[PDB]
């Protein structure tokens, strides 16, 4: 008897410039696992079984990863 | 017995400019497993069961990777 | 017995001028898995089983990946 | 007989100037795991079963790694 | 019986310029194991199995890594 939630309940000369702005945002996530078998066998990988989340408004940078989730880098300059 | 839920509920000279925006959003993102069985076996790579949510308003830059899921990088310059 | 839900309910001289703008934005994602099986064996590649969402306003650059979910970059400049 | 959950009720000349903004935000994260198995074994990886939230305004940086999770990095410059 | 919540119930010449500003925030993070089991064998790599709660308004730097989460860094420069 499993259960996740994320509720949001309003039971209810102005000048706004620029305002009530969202910009990067990550809002309700759910997750349920029951029961589940997992067998990894990981050599010089990478693996990813859970839950994220990258809530990112700026990212500047020449070469730059921003979010990365199971990222394997192996570059030879 | 399983579940995974996001809600949102509303029983209710103004100027706005540039306002009530959203720009890069992930909002409600449910999931659920149940009884599942996985088995991975990784040599030098990238699995991704999991869940993963990304929200990036500006991501400036020559050569960027903004947002990598599962992903195996090997340059040779 | 399983399930995901995202809702959104209302029961119920101005100038708008560039707001209420969604840009970039991912809403209302429901996913199952029940009694599924899973045998992933990789070998320096890239495998993706999970929920991905991605939401990106603005990504500038010259030769970026804004987005990749599986991806196998392997190049010889 | 298990539960998360994150709720938000509210049973209820001005001027707003880049106000009331959101920028880099994470909301509302709910997971659950019951009878859950798990075998990992990793040998010079990165394996991820957890949950991440990372929630970033700015990241600037030429060859920045912003938000990474199951990260492999092993580059030769 | 398990349970995690996080809840905010408000039961209710201006001038805001730049401000009720959200940046890099965190909010509202449930989660919750029970019967559970895991076994990790690691060598030499790195495992997160746990939450992982990261908010940052900026950071700045050539090079720089702003939220690692399960990393291996091997360079040879």
């Amino acid at each position: 008897g499993v259960v996740a939630a994320a509720e949001k309940t309003k039971q209810g000369g102005v000048l706004y410039v620029g305002s009530k702005t969202k910009e990067g945002v990550v809002h309700g996530v759910a997750t349920v696992a029951e029961k589940t078998k997992e067998q990894v066998t990981n050599v010089g990988g990478a693996v990813v079984t859970g839950v994220t989340a990258v809530a990112q408004k700026t990212v500047e940078g020449a070469g730059s990863i921003a979010a990365a989730t199971g990222f394997v880098k192996k570059d030879q300059l």
